[PDB]
This record gives C-alpha cells, structure tokens and sequence, in this order.
C-alpha cells in the first residue's frame, strides 16, 4: 500500500479522454478518502476498537438496521471484525484530513458554517433561519457542519493538485 500522500495522488492520474468525467468530484473523493487511511499509522488498543465496534452496533440496532446488516454475513463474529477494520480506518482518515487541513492552512468560519445550513435547511425541511438558529444553537451539530466543510474542502484541494495527462 502507499507510504506517501505523493504516492496516493500519483495513483489517481488519468490520461486523455477520461479525465473529464462529469463525475469527478464524487468519483475522485471516493477513491481518495479510501486510500487515505494507508498514509498514517494510529497507535490505539485493541480494547478501544472493541469498544467503539459495540457502539457502532448499538447504534445500528436503536434504527433497526443490524439483523438485516449482521445477517449478510457469515457470522457475528466475522461482522465485527470487518466494523472494527472499517472503523481503524476512519479513525486514520480523519486524522489524516485534520493534519492535511492544519498543514495547508484551510479552516472554516461561521459564514461558511451559516452558507451549508442554508443549504441544507430544504434536505432538513425546514427554513434557512430555522437551519442556521439550530447550528447556532447545538454545538454537537455545528462540529459536525465544521468538520463536514473543512473535510470537502480537504478533498477538493487534494484533488485539484493531481496532475492529469492532458492529450
């Protein structure tokens, strides 16, 4: 697997025609959050993973969505052990993201914070001011609109740095 960032953004370059895929944006930021996680080594017990897989699994099953889940597999045992891989991985990526963030100078100000709830304020069903009042208002939801931003903006950077073969 990759060992650098510069590795990682060579792997993505496209030649010729392809390169202008009207998917781009999902398609690349794919590709790219999944291979982050290989750039950086998280140093965190076993115990701990342990215990965010219950978590995971909990949650799962306050919606109603773990049998169906856990069933497609061949045991229990085999699901954790895939969640607990899965969740080493965010755990790296967003680590990754967080330093990419610091080490280019990219942050989120409350303009931009405000700008997302508008836009997200129809998808919610309800008003912009109604949207924005409720960032304002939880911090736990404004993190996440935080860390959702500077997130894309990360990948957006990153992508817009790999240098395609033009024809």
């Amino acid at each position: 697997e990759f060992e650098t960032l510069e590795q990682l953004k060579e792997s993505l370059k496209k030649e010729g025609k392809e390169i202008y895929d009207v998917e781009m944006k999902e398609s690349m930021r794919e590709q790219l959050l999944e291979k982050l996680p290989e750039i950086v080594e998280i140093e965190i017990s076993d115990r701990t993973l342990e215990i965010l897989v219950n978590e995971a699994i909990n949650r799962l099953k306050r919606e109603g969505r773990y049998e169906q889940i856990v069933s497609s597999y061949e045991s229990e045992e085999k699901f954790r052990e895939e969640l607990k891989e899965r969740i080493l991985d965010d755990i790296k990526r967003d680590r990754v993201i967080e330093v990419l963030a610091q080490e280019k100078g990219i942050s989120v100000n409350d303009e931009e914070l405000e700008k997302e709830a508008e836009e997200l304020a129809p998808f919610w069903g309800i008003s912009p001011d109604r949207a924005k009042s409720l960032v304002k208002a939880r911090q736990d939801l404004r993190e996440e609109l935080r860390w959702a931003i500077l997130k894309r903006k990360v990948l957006d950077l990153l992508l817009q740095e790999v240098e395609h073969h033009h024809h």
